[PDB]
């Protein structure tokens, strides 16, 4: 049941978190700090910030229903990526690989 969606949830962002994928996964581990070098405009372009730590804070709290919910929160990590940084940047393809690491877990 959706008891047993979650878990499977956090065994997914358990591995997001995996040494495995660190080299590409770690920009997405903590909320962006907007008050670093380069990202004073981070707030004008993304009006939602998210991030692996509070998803996994979320998750502990129960805040997601359904596999569903959690899924839209990851997405929506990827989507701010996406829409903030040119597309040629570094970042964007660190987020489309950890991206499709999410993408085949979830569908499965």
């Amino acid at each position: 049941g959706p008891m047993e969606q979650l878990k499977c949830c956090s065994g997914i962002l358990k591995e997001m978190f995996a040494k495995k994928h660190a080299a590409y996964a770690w920009p997405f581990y903590k909320p962006v700090d907007v008050e670093a070098l380069g990202l004073h405009d981070y707030c004008d372009i993304i009006k939602h910030p998210m991030d692996m730590s509070t998803i996994k804070s979320k998750l502990e709290a129960r805040e997601y229903r359904d596999a569903q919910e959690f899924g839209a929160d990851v997405r929506l990590m990827f989507s701010n990526c996406y829409k903030y940084n040119p597309p040629d940047h570094e970042v964007v393809a660190m987020a489309r690989k950890l991206q499709d690491v999410f993408e085949m877990r979830f569908a499965k």
